[PDB]
Formats: C-alpha cells, structure tokens, sequence
C-alpha cells in the first residue's frame, strides 16, 4: 500500500542529484579551492569566483571541506576526493588543533598562525564531525584519537551537568567566554539550539566508528534535550535561544535548521539504535517537517530564511536551508510514506537546478532574492563550505537508491 514515485522518476532525480554534486559542487572545490601558496584551500572565494589564498581561514569551514571529500570518497570511491580530504586533514591538524591546549582554533592566518584562539563548541564539534568521518572513509587512527580527544574536552570544560548542554564558547585555554555568539546575528544569549544541534550531529557520527557508552547516554541526553526544551509542539519550530536553564530567550523562526533537524534527530535516535526514545523524535520530526512544508515554503518550493525577533519573514532564499530541505523531505517521506513530503522534495530540488545554482559561475548562489535575483555574495567563506549542499546531495543519492530498491 505504499505510494512510491515510479522508477523512472526516482532515477531521473537521482542521476540530475549526482551530476549537480560531482559536476557542479565537487568540481568547483576541487578545482577552484586548493591553495598552493600555504596549502590547504582558500578562506574566500568572490562573488566573480576568485579565490583570495591570503584571507583567514575558518576552523569550521576546513572541517567542512573535510568532512564532505571524506564523505563523497567513502560513498563514491572517486580518488581526487580521498586526494582533497587528505590536503583538508594535513591543513586542518597542522594549523587548527591546538596542540597545547587541545581542541581547534576558531580562525588562523592563510599561513596557519592562529587569530581568534577561542575553542567554540561549535567549531569542536565540527571537527569531531569532519575528523570521525575521516575516520569512517579511511580506518585512519591518529583522525579518530584527535575526535576522541575533542569530544572529552567538551564534557570536561563546557558540560552544564546540573541543567543540560553546554556551555558553548572558551577562550584557547577552555575558560568559558561570556559571549558565545557564533556571529552579529546571533542572541548574546547563554544557550543556543546551532551549537547544539552540531554536537549531536558531531556525537552522532563520532558513536558510529566509537561506540563508548558514556558517549551513548551523551548522545541520549542530547536527544532528551531538544524533545524537552528545545523543539516546541506548540508550533512545530526550534527555540532559538536560552538561558542556561532553558528558558525560552527568542521568538524566532528558522526553517531551514526545523528541516535539519527533522532528520539529524532521527539519524541520531537511530546511531544509538534506541528503540524505545524513536517515537518521541519521529513524531516531532514529522511535526519540524511538516511546520516547514506549511509555514517555511514559497510557492516555488523553495525555503524561506526565517521570521525574525520582530515576526518579518525574511524571503531571501539562502543556499543551506534548501539543501536541508532536500534532505528533511525525502527523509520524512522515507518515515511516512506520504508521498507530498516526496513531491516537497522534488520542488526544492527543481528551485536547486533553476535558481540556486550559479550555472555560469560554478556551485550555488549563497542568497537568491525573492523575485529571483542573485544576491553578490561570496561563494566560499567562513559560513559557505562544500557540506550542507554536498551533503545534501549525497544523502539524497542514498535515499533514492533505497527507494529504488523497493522494487
Ligand atoms: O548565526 C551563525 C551563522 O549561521 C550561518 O548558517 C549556518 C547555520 O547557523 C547552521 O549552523 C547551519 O546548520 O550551517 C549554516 C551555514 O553556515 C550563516 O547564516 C551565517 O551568516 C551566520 O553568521
Ligand atoms: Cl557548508
């Protein structure tokens, strides 16, 4: 009684998702993003495509480099992935892990001197998320001891054990910072749901090659949290901010990290293989999907940004939500099989081909404005890596070789 797209759709989707991750994306940071002046790859590519070798350089953006060639080359075999994964890991262990003090540094010089010294939990996280997976595609050791050894100083310096999570900023020596702010964007507030979706996300990946049981019953209590604090039925949405109680300190929206989170929750419930918690996440992430299919969409399909402190919608159509949505999509039509959450899908994915993707200049526009105009915005920074749309893509090769094997 299932209702499934016909094979030639299924296919049709899957063939155009993996020529726009190997053609379009992969390409472009393959070729326009290694830097052989200080190695490693570039902190900034313009809005015109040209690559700036001498910009600061991100430890989450070369986490990201990392963690998607370490992807593409363990789901798709193709040598130069496995070549740039290796030019991201040599970078990233020479320059952005503090050897001293563990864990990796916020930014660095083009040369690898270190700028902004602070040990963010977001940036550890991604580097535990990037270095597991490194892990995952090669067998490699020393990758896995460094995520073993960041995760650890995580619980030790950042762990609230009385009330959940994590403190989320230290200075270079792991004291805690009073501003945790990723960006200007963000609440100066104690508690965000970003920082603490990444560790899960992190946790996630890092419990699938090191199955330790403190880590597990982390994980567990990070799940507990979001159903508990973080994810609101009232509305279908994440809180964005908190005190370090968790109390609510924002009112905003944002659909693309609703989307994410709907099948992170879930891909993490599922690492620990905890049966007896997965209704609870599958049922709010069916709600996060469903609040963005009603509430997050244009009428092309594509995601909006958010509704802000204030309540404006923002109508930008920023590149991350949309792949996250990709993802959300099939993936809640995988855990209900109602083929809407499919054709949602298929409607980002036609918005991905005809508006978010920059066809003449390579990868995706960052911003497409409302009426359809590209904003002239970078196409590489320290927020826009290969991950979130190559990631994107290959979890939808996946998927659709799953659905593909129903019949
Ligand atoms: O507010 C911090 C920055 O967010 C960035 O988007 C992130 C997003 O927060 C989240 O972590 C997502 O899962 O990865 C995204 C892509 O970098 C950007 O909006 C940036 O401008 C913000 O400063
Ligand atoms: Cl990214």
């Amino acid at each position: 009684t299932e209702t499934i797209p016909d094979v030639r759709r299924l296919r049709a989707l899957q063939a155009e998702v993996h020529e726009e991750l190997t053609e379009n994306i992969l390409k472009f940071w393959a070729t326009r993003t290694p830097d052989p002046v200080h190695g490693g790859f570039v902190g900034r590519v313009g809005p015109d495509g040209r690559p700036h070798p001498e910009a600061p350089r991100g430890a989450i953006l070369n986490a990201r480099i990392l963690w998607t060639f370490a992807a593409a080359y363990r789901q798709l075999g193709t040598p130069l992935y496995r070549e740039m994964a290796e030019r991201a890991y040599r970078y990233f262990v020479r320059h952005f892990v503090d050897a001293e003090h563990g864990g990796v540094y916020w930014m660095v010089a083009a040369d690898g001197r270190p700028l902004d010294t602070r040990k963010h939990v977001y940036a550890q996280s991604f580097a535990i998320y990037a270095l597991s997976e490194w892990h995952r595609a090669t067998g490699g050791e020393a990758a896995l001891a460094l995520a073993r050894s960041i995760y650890d100083l995580i619980e030790t310096h950042c762990a609230d054990r009385v009330h959940g999570g994590y403190v989320e900023a230290c200075d270079r020596a792991w004291r805690p910072l009073e501003d945790a702010r990723l960006s200007a964007k963000d609440a100066p507030e104690p508690r965000s749901m970003n920082t603490h979706l990444h560790v899960l996300e992190a946790y996630a990946n890092l419990y699938r090659v090191w199955p330790e049981t403190e880590l597990a019953a982390r994980l567990q209590a990070l799940i507990e949290l979001f159903l508990r604090a973080i994810y609101h039925p009232a509305t279908g949405h994440l809180i964005l901010f908190f005190d370090e109680r968790w109390r609510p300190r924002s009112r905003a929206v944002s659909f693309g990290h609703d989307i994410e989170a709907s099948w992170l929750l879930l891909e993490a419930v599922d690492v620990l293989g905890q049966a007896t918690l997965r209704p609870r996440v599958q049922q709010a992430s069916l709600h996060l999907a469903r609040a963005t299919l009603a509430e997050g969409r244009a009428p092309d399909g594509s995601l909006y940004y958010e509704i802000g402190e204030q309540g404006h919608l923002d109508t930008d159509r920023h590149w991350w939500p949309q792949a996250e949505a990709l993802v959300g999509f099939l993936n809640a039509y995988q855990e209900s099989g109602e083929v809407l959450f499919y054709e949602a899908a298929e409607d980002v994915w036609r918005y991905i081909r005809e508006r978010q993707r920059d066809t003449r200049g390579g990868e995706w526009f960052a911003r497409v404005r409302d009426d359809g105009a590209p904003y002239p915005d970078d196409k590489v920074d320290f927020w826009k890596g290969p991950y979130h749309n190559g990631r994107a893509c290959l979890e939808a090769i996946q998927r659709l070789r799953h659905l593909l094997e129903h019949v």
